[PDB]
């Protein structure tokens, strides 16, 4: 029926009631689980999509069944059997994107789920006034450190029409260059995109830490190449608090995570541009961004600044490593001033967020592999208990790549 | 591209695609709606025949003689036999090839690489409580071997129409007791505060320690389970130590060398194996990780940081990380010196890639469950955290089976 589901170090039960109103497939079948997979493998239609999230709205509001809930129904009715398609109210789109957020499984940050700035830069016409709106985005998100989450919403498709695409897939990413003997020197996440740039006329550096220019995109238009103002990215030195070498490694990161390839669907609407940032959870730079073998990779370096035994797994020299560099990357950020978050604290505010939402809604929609954090997992508490995963709609979906 | 699930390493971006899954004849608990990939415990002659036909087709394979006289033969014999009786007996190499095939065969294991080499005792000659316990305490010396650990499973009679089950009540061959206190709390391990409780019950004078071995519950058929006390050689414990941190010997913790589980049940071709326990040797988180750091464990954490002088007052200090690391280093450190085999997480996770490569080869795939595979701490330092996996069943099985009382 509905899931039972269970708490393992408290034994507490509840029951996922939610689930049910998932309209959308994903990957398993009771023949197999494919939870694990990063990415899918792969008119009356839009009119039932945007009649259900008229009803999410007006009920938020507490005003269902109201005269204004009837004749926005008939609008969106109306317009949709006239032009194929429709429109929506900003009041709609913000309640929109934060649903969106709120009903994304892999975001162990949901618990600031309601508290979203929404910039409206649906009248946007050209890659030159895309980069105006991404730059007072920034400037506002960061705000001298005190980081505050937001999202841009621009213009959404059309049929028989090109998209607006923000190439990068962040706002900051730094530069890949691959060097023919084989290597990768920066980050080697970005080598695609480090490449596109350059081809549309970037003068490239060649650091570890170069900041990337952004490829914007306007219909049916070629990608417009726009550097961003230093000034405006924000970013931080790794320094450890006993370790003074550590500073000597020339370790650093940026302060605003700002996802800018993922599409929007509201109401059957789609947002192929509509960057979001938040804050970093510190995992994500010291564990994955850092030690990754496919990505700075630098657990060894740091282990042989350690003076640790590199020659045997079973001293642990990794696990030790990995730990100093989460501290490095919290004490920096501390010091700096910029809002970070711990996976300690991280995963406790979920499980409050587990709780709201279960008393809220019934349930919430949550991936368990993406939810527990990628160093120390069972010292979280969200390691120990069960989740269901299932898509809602306002969602945030992968798309592919432009090129 | 080829219609089954495409399987990517996100490391090295090597690509395959699991058609072993295509063999799967039973469903699990996901849905296209919600997958419940993360749950624990999810919820007549003609279905046994299929079942048994397609294991004796199986066997057959694995000999290479399928579609042979003998094939055809075996077939018509299984068939005959359960015709007269409703059940039938599976022939000595036949339960051989059923016991490593559910090793194998587990999603939730990472010790996979060894499955072929897996010591199989038939005891299914047993009649008695008392002679359970004689061969289980041969099964511990045998795998026991003097720390040099050797895997093991010692195979019970099946399940029987219209008789009562082979039964072990204990959830491993080797428990520490779990006392209930007088203010709520617990001494001991608190995961065994019931077997702990059902001891007392059949007469077991109980201890008061941290680490009292339990005696054995076991049970032959539709009789009352009978008591048995190990004896203290038989059972060899590690007291832990750490390479550095000279203080971590007096917290006088330690743990026992023999992971053998005992609760679960073996299923081959239909057949019912309630009571068949089997043993390999641990991976060090195992111990260092769950058993001495869940909460709702032994908890050591907070003694450990404090005892190392760390900031236990805030989170971002990392204390839970640090201690962590130095309870698990010290776990490993003394299994080395005390010569007992252990293996990491590092290299039991390298192990299973290897496994999972020998695998598409042999058959097409490996049912792997990705919770279970990635460790519980230092998850996305090792290769199995950027290894996608699909997760089905296969049979032979080993299953999860309801409690005995
Ligand atoms: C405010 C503090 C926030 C924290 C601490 C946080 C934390 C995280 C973390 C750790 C991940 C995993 C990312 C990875 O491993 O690659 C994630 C993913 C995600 N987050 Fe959040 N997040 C925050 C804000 C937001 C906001 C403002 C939005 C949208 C409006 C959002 C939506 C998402 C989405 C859609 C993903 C999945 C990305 C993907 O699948 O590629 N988050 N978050
Ligand atoms: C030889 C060394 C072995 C190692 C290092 C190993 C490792 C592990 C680990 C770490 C787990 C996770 C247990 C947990 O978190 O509760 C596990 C589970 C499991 N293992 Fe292996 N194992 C080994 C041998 C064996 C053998 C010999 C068998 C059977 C013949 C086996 C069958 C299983 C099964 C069925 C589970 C799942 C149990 C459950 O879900 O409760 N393993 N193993
Ligand atoms: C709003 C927001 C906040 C935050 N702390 N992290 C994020 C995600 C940032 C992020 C971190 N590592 C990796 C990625 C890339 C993910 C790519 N997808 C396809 C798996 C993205 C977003
Ligand atoms: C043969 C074997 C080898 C090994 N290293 N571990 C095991 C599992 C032992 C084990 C470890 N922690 C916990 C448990 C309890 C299992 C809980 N199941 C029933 C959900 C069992 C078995
Ligand atoms: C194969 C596996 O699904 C994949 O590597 C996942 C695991 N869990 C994750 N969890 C987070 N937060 N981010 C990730 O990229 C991943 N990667
Ligand atoms: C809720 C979750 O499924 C549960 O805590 C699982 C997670 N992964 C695990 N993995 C292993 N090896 N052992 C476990 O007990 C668990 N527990
Ligand atoms: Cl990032
Ligand atoms: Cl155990
Ligand atoms: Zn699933």
């Amino acid at each position: 029926k509905f899931p039972r589901v269970k708490n393992w170090e408290l034994g507490s039960i509840t029951y996922d009631t939610l689930c049910a109103q998932s309209q959308q497939d994903g990957p398993c079948t009771p023949r197999r689980c494919l939870g694990s997979l990063v990415l899918p493998r792969k008119a009356e239609q839009l009119l039932s999509q945007a009649r259900d999230f008229i009803n999410q709205y007006y009920s938020s509001i507490k005003r269902s069944g109201s005269q204004a809930h009837e004749e926005r129904l008939q609008e969106v009715e109306a317009e949709v059997a006239s032009t194929g398609t429709y429109h929506l109210r900003e009041s709609e789109l913000v309640f929109g994107a934060k649903q969106a957020w709120r009903n994304a499984p892999r975001c162990v940050g949901r618990i600031q789920w309601g508290k979203l700035q929404v910039f409206d830069a649906r009248d946007c016409s050209s890659a030159q006034e895309m980069f105006t709106y991404i730059c007072n985005h920034i400037k506002y998100a960061t705000n001298r450190g005190n980081l505050r989450s937001a999202i841009t919403v621009f213009p959404q498709r059309a049929p028989g029409r090109g998209d607006f695409r923000i190439w990068n897939s962040q706002l900051v990413r730094y530069a890949g260059y691959r060097q023919q003997d084989g290597s990768v020197r920066g980050d080697p996440a970005n080598v695609e995109i480090t490449e596109l740039c350059i081809q549309h006329g970037w003068t490239p550096g060649n650091g570890r830490f170069d900041v990337l220019p952004l490829l914007l995109q306007a219909p049916d238009e070629a990608p417009e190449l726009f550097v961003l103002p230093p000034e405006l990215v924000l970013e931080v030195p790794l320094e450890h608090p006993t370790l003074e070498w550590f500073a000597a490694l020339g370790l650093r990161w940026y302060a605003l995570p700002a996802v800018s390839n993922m599409l929007l669907e509201i109401g059957g609407l789609e947002f192929s541009a509509a960057p979001f940032s938040g804050w970093y959870m510190s995992t994500e730079i010291g564990t994955r961004n850092l030690c990754d073998p496919h990505r700075y990779n630098i657990l060894e370096d740091v282990a042989v600044c350690m003076d640790l035994d590199t020659r045997t797994t079973s001293s642990l020299w990794k696990d030790k490593a990995a730990v100093e560099i989460n501290l490095a990357v919290l004490h920096s950020f501390q010091l700096a001033k910029v809002t970070i978050v711990d996976h300690h604290a991280a995963t406790v505010s979920f499980m409050k967020h587990l709780d709201n939402e279960q008393k809220a809604r019934g349930g919430c929609p949550a991936d368990w592999a993406w939810i527990v954090p990628p160093i120390s997992g069972s010292l979280t508490p969200v390691f120990h208990q069960e989740m269901v995963n299932y898509i809602l709609s306002p969602a945030f979906r992968y798309q592919p790549d432009p090129w």
